[PDB]
């Protein structure tokens, strides 16, 4: 029915690193384009673009509409952002497919983007300011990275789920040297390459082309692990390194009924067979992706043997260990090429990073059947299952 | 196939008035409750809620699940925001037709919320200022305001729009009152009471409860609207005297299969028959109502005389005349209880307040086929179809 | 030696009241024409413009300066700021009265001059802020009113000095009814109109001529000032009702030697006996005017019973209180036309404020001996000693 | 009458460089205990610290007693700073020798202390901000650079000097070359080691010790001046080159009388036997040193010829040759080490900083009679004259 007709993404690139100014609508912009040129179609074909993004401060009315504007898409289509927070780059891609099911479009641009780099503090001040301090907010700690219900950092989040399945320092510290270990394995190898579109930061001292994740560590050792303070808790077990990062990138993917693709001539990277959102409580957020990505295979009608890829969000290598123990996939069909704790998590792109990672890596193998998910911040999990055609 | 069982809005403040400090998702919660009361159904059985939020910076993590917790929808539903901006909240809702109607949820609430009050000034801090001045952005103006492509102010556009289809000084200030009249006639009459939900601004001073609309400026005469100056245009014809304004509120309609409502033995207040969106030059948006509507009345197989009643966003008396003359529809089915000239305009809300003026208007006098339909700074339109039982 | 020809003030404004938007250089600017025209001097007479200023931030380049131009004092003389916190408009004057007796110059304008309702809030921003919140700081409490050694207000030093000499609440606020009852008493019979100096607060829709000092309660009981919570301790004895004020204001004087001022014919305000400044322990500054007086005192050859009549600075009730009992000067001779409880407190100005409301009270009953004097935040006292020719 | 016992400065850092995160009273402490080391005086004999600050926003109370505190003088001292811009350090000076001339003390540490890289930026927000963006202002550019009368900055005020002189880019950019040049040479042969005490900047990851100046420029080119653009008029001469810079530091001298120095079997630096101040146009400050110097030199009885060294503040090349041509010294006793094109221009510190210079030349090379000379903004000059003993 809905097929992805191609993919794209930049690489991930590290807090006030790579794309320290780069606005997100601009990562965005580059990746529509090459979602378009990359399955031949024109710009001028694009009912509308789908884009998730979490930290829209400063960027000007709706961001979505000025990367489809940038990348050349034509002023009479439409365009929005949506924000399911960590899981909103996928989100999106499930958006769009409705979009297309209700006959309501042909084709739609999907996907998410995020600069994590370029969110503002923020203060409201229409009151005036008598007297005292007050103080000035940085929205990518307050709208991003910390509970609503709660009040602590997703970090926090991670120390109750590895107390709930008794994870001790050591295994995640393997787990996040074991990620910074395929990812590494997988940059130097060229797995990362087809799935990447290079972007150019325009600059004053000289054009840069930028086409690489910047935040992969080499020569990660379980060693280098071990020296590591807790991040969160004094008496915890969650570090800097055991951890996801805070990062700047964006990706999207190209989405049309599966006769249109045979129409073009286009070769698509996969089907979508079906998808689930599911919500659980704040404080272990980490195990949204058990009940979203049951629900998912059940529509699907698949078994969890069935799969023969997986990519699962590296939130924490707390969360991210607790997911793989209770739904026993084999642990060498996961994240084959490393995960966030390696590569990154520009939150509201993600969702629609791992997809990308998920669909080129079924090309090269083979595989038939991948399924791709994530925790989700406020306690949610939202998972796709995509079919080779 | 997909009904509206029912609806709630809160009143709209003034901008800095009685919701001054009031943060979006509070409003948002009420209004939730509010459509779950109305309709006799338990918080349990809501799957998602969904709503469109343009000025979220601040507020903390996904502001739609902030919402929809402190209604009392439990954890194990889900929560998500998007920003198609002033047709957020007409978005939301067609986008909660289709989770149900591609079969992936039962039930959904959607709408819009917007605490323009709320909403902080800010700026990109992180890589420093090494030395001279800089701008504290206003995110109100800077993310719902001004044009992300010409660096100009709605206004202008409405301008532009005046300028082409030779609408006048008067024929907008009569257009003003005219919208001014027919809103405080409707709030004495008691039309307003039952879509509007009160909401209690839990105060220190002492509990105040909000149960009408507070821009509405009774005895709007002409004479008075003469009296204003542009301030878009020193030699133009766009006032503030015919123009929306700043404000906050929040709106909402329970969604679910017509047989669904049947079962549980509900009397809706409508069926969706269709919906579309459109684009148009940015820089006339207020075009958008012209294509949008005529791309959803012919997915309703309607033609525009099938059509009993209408509500028709009033950004600025500009745009608004220029959508009456080109459709050709009856304008005294047009905003029969006034429009957001006299109303007010909470951004992401608007999609969403409308929609319920439309459904308790479309009621009382018994009309059978509706249609609410806004412009979208950047250059967009949404519309979609209304019928009662 | 030296003598104070002229002096004059500007009334004292409240917080945020008559003056809210005046700089204090304009405030400085009308005094210094005051005090030459007082005297029969002329401006390109003036030698050197001495100002006391605690909270310049934002003015621009030496307010001082800018103040003396805007006097009309020619730019052949100099002028120049200095910061010794509450004692400053003193201290100012005994710097002018250097200049003289080292035969440096001849003619000196001293004083000081504050706004503190004009302070700015600040943020040290070059080397950015990496990530996380970070404090507006309100430069007034910041380098005004918190002791910069242990960090609390300069109302808990005056709890410090409550708990050390045992003063009751009771015995605090007895203090602060007398004090707004005497200033009251001293308002209505006129004894401020000589020393005050009109300001004209300029106006678009009208000048405003405030001469009046605004921040003295009219009728003030007992009872309000019993009914008021600690503000600096939850169990604690110092209120906002006892405490000074945050006030905008300018005060100064003019000085030349004894034998200039016979060759003129002025008949002075006062001849210069002796001053003095001690340190004290930050914790209890408001006991700096002991040692400081005692040492003025013995510098000049003076008993304290040789005293007429003493201004001693209000900050709190409760360390006016433990001076006076330490000193042991009748208290009838002491703030007899109230202090800064009722009149307000301009950091900067204070001292010279003081200075003025001694000299006209001296000259006004024929006075032969006199001490003004002040506590100091950081710990530190001044004191002066005037004897009439 | 009065000496100077003992010199000391801390090196001049860059903007944002070794002192960065360093606030000013730190490097004020450092440089007060080494004078008091230097000379073989106890903290606890010291009566008084005077200090220059410039921009003391956000420090909190009186950085001035926070310096003389943390370097351990005792309460019972005073301290307190002062504002007579690029003149405030060596002014501190002349103003320490008052006190003692007076006999109202007997040990003195005065000098200046500054540091332009923490200056925060600020904003006017108590009366409220309406709605809209607002001014951020950097404290540094408005209180320290720009002209409150003029509104140009000081660099302005340079090419003033340069039309009204006929100074050619060439003459100035040859006398920015030679700064550089001596200031390298005397670095490299550690002429500026007896002047510089060490300052520990303390790090978590390490302490780094600065005794180095580290503007100064090595191996500066003709080439390298030539090639800039100019900074304040398009068609104009003054560059970021020929002008001085924005820097850090501190620096001080400890005062006594010259029986006190004797007593102590102290062989001081100097004797101070007269100091001016004196106003000129704005709009042409650099001029300022002319008349001060001619004025210093009256009072102290010598002719320009009579002296064998001088250290004349290097605001901007454009002042310093127009100083030089009509004051007509010999340029080869002038800034013999390099000035402040090379070294740094710490507004607050530069006055003490060129007397630390001064002192340390004179003793090495076995100088008479020496002159210390700044231009000062708003349009002032200091200058003061020292003899061997
Ligand atoms: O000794 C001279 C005086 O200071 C003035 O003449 C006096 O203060 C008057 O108030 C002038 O208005
Ligand atoms: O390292 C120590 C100093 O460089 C000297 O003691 C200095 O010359 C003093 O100022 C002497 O008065
Ligand atoms: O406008 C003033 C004159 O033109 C002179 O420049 C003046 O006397 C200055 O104060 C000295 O430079
Ligand atoms: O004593 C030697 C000095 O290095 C020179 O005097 C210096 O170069 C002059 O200031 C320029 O002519």
């Amino acid at each position: 029915s809905i097929v992805i007709a191609s993919a794209a993404r930049t690489a991930v690139g590290s807090f006030n690193g790579a794309f320290a100014n780069t606005p997100a609508h601009e990562l965005g912009a580059t990746v529509i384009s090459a979602v378009l040129e990359r399955a031949g179609v024109a710009a001028g074909e694009v009912n509308e673009v789908i884009l998730g993004q979490v930290l829209p401060a400063g960027e000007g009315q709706n961001p979505a509409r000025q990367a489809a504007m940038k990348a050349g898409v034509p002023q009479e289509a439409t365009a929005w952002g949506m924000n399911q927070l960590c899981g909103s780059g996928l989100r999106a891609v499930a958006l769009g497919m409705q979009q297309i099911a209700t006959g309501d479009a042909s084709i739609i641009v999907a996907g998410g983007m995020e600069s994590m780099s370029m969110a503002p503090h923020c203060a409201h001040l229409r009151g005036g300011v008598k007297m005292g301090d007050f103080k000035m907010i940085d929205t990518m700690i307050k709208d991003g990275l910390t509970d609503a219900f709660y009040g602590y950092h997703m970090g926090t989040t991670a120390e109750n789920v590895a107390k709930q399945w008794q994870l001790s320092r050591d295994e995640q510290d393997a787990f996040a040297v074991a990620s910074q270990n395929k990812a590494e394995a997988a940059q130097k190898d060229g797995r990362f390459k087809d799935e990447i579109v290079p972007f150019i930061v325009k600059g004053r001292k000289g054009d840069i082309t930028v086409d690489a994740d910047e935040y992969i560590r080499h020569g990660a050792t379980l060693d280098s692990m071990a020296k590591l303070r807790p991040a969160f808790d004094k008496e915890g077990t969650v570090t800097a390194g055991n951890a996801s990062g805070l990062n700047d990138g964006a990706a999207a993917a190209l989405l049309m009924s599966e006769a249109e693709a045979s129409r073009r001539g286009i070769q698509p990277l996969g089907r979508i067979v079906s998808w689930a959102t599911v919500g659980v409580d704040p404080k272990v957020m980490g195990t949204g992706p058990i009940p979203a990505s049951r629900k998912a295979l059940e529509r699907a009608g698949w078994k969890i043997g069935d799969l023969d890829l997986v990519e699962a969000h590296e939130a924490f290598a707390a969360q991210a260990c607790a997911v793989n123990k209770d739904l026993g996939w084999d642990p060498s069909i996961v994240n084959v090429n490393g995960g966030a704790i390696a590569i990154g998590h520009p939150i509201g792109a993600s969702g629609a990073r791992i997809l990308n990672t998920l669909l080129f890596e079924m090309k090269r193998r083979g595989a038939r059947k991948g399924l791709a998910t994530l925790c989700i911040g406020g306690g949610m999990g939202v998972a796709m299952c995509i079919e080779s055609l």
